[PDB]
């Protein structure tokens, strides 16, 4: 299930480049993005660029193809997604034991989640993006659900071996305890469709208009997926930024208000997959490089108690007095 982490030079990534045409110009400078191997780079002309290495083992060409099609698509439907280019047949090169897309720089400041008006921009293409997304599902990308979220980590975790020992007891059982507490309030009662899968204001830019970057989480799931993340500050200013986001996303689709119901438990499947991704990803260089304390015992402590604490939020408190408003 973990990853064997096989390393990439940035000149095996040159002749790649090459052996699909496409000219570089000056020097091969790498971004940072931790769950694919991604390099930008001028054309003749300059006009900054970006080629993504899919991580080996990660999606299958099938799967990869699924995004490029619904990228491409959504474009199509005019969505500000930034579509890969197509080398003289299809999207998904592949050179080596690497598959790899190319895709048009796209630029721009960081969007502020605290300006409602962007948010209502964002919630608006949003609209328009589930629009397409609902035409069809994937078919080989996964379908959100407790299977890849909630049962493979806690297999994971189990023999795990970078669990503090004497300490996984514990840890093992807030878990257990959440993935019933969350499969208590899951529900296939919903609607289902292709989502961006990570929207959240990380992967949002804006330059006079919003901008998704990254589909590679693109996954059929429920609509809400795309929305919660953006929330942000009190509970009562989330509480017009979403009824705010739902007024324009409206605009091109129509949201279902109760899969507002559905947000604790994706967020705690958001955490407990969070926790098996990392660890999948441990034989990776850049993983003990930038979460080092993943080996200690202070976050597998403060991770119990997080895991103990979602599962009150998905369960009514015994507060009783009922006090309305």
């Amino acid at each position: 299930s973990a990853f064997t982490f096989q390393t990439l030079h940035p000149d095996t990534i040159m002749d790649a480049l090459f052996e699909h045409g496409i000219r570089v110009d000056s020097g091969l400078t790498p971004l940072n993005s931790y769950e694919n191997r991604v390099y930008q780079f001028q054309d003749e002309d300059r006009r900054r660029f970006v080629v993504k290495f899919y991580r080996p083992e990660r999606w299958t060409a099938d799967q990869i193809l699924e995004e490029h099609q619904f990228a491409l698509q959504l474009v199509n439907d005019e969505v500000p997604v930034a579509a890969p280019v197509a080398f003289n047949g299809q999207t998904l090169l592949n050179h080596q034991g690497f598959y790899f897309a190319v895709f048009p720089s796209v630029g721009g400041r960081q969007f502020e989640a605290d300006n409602i008006d962007q948010m209502e921009a964002v919630g608006r293409y949003l609209g328009r993006m589930h629009q397409t997304g609902r035409k069809q599902l994937f078919i080989h990308r996964p379908t959100i659900g407790l299977n890849e979220y909630l049962i493979e980590p806690r297999k994971l975790f189990e023999d795990a071996t970078l669990i503090p020992s004497g300490l996984k007891a514990a840890f093992l059982k807030a878990t257990d305890e959440l993935i019933a507490a969350v499969t208590a309030h899951w529900r296939e009662d919903f609607t289902v469709l292709r989502l961006h899968g990570d929207c959240h204001a990380g992967n949002i830019l804006w330059r006079d208009g919003p901008m998704f970057v990254d589909l590679d989480d693109a996954r059929n799931g429920p609509a809400v997926q795309d929305l919660w993340m953006l929330l942000n500050g009190d509970k009562a200013e989330q509480r017009m930024q979403l009824e705010t986001i739902i007024e324009a996303y409206e605009e091109f689709s129509e949201f279902d208000t109760a899969e507002i119901g559905l947000i604790e438990p994706l967020r705690a499947m958001r955490l407990v997959y969070y926790l098996a991704w990392l660890m999948r990803r441990w034989a990776d260089p850049a993983f003990p490089k930038n979460f080092p304390w993943l080996t200690g015992e202070d976050y597998w402590l403060r991770q119990t108690a997080t895991f103990i604490e979602q599962a009150k939020v998905l369960q009514e408190p015994p507060l009783q007095l009922t006090p309305m408003y």
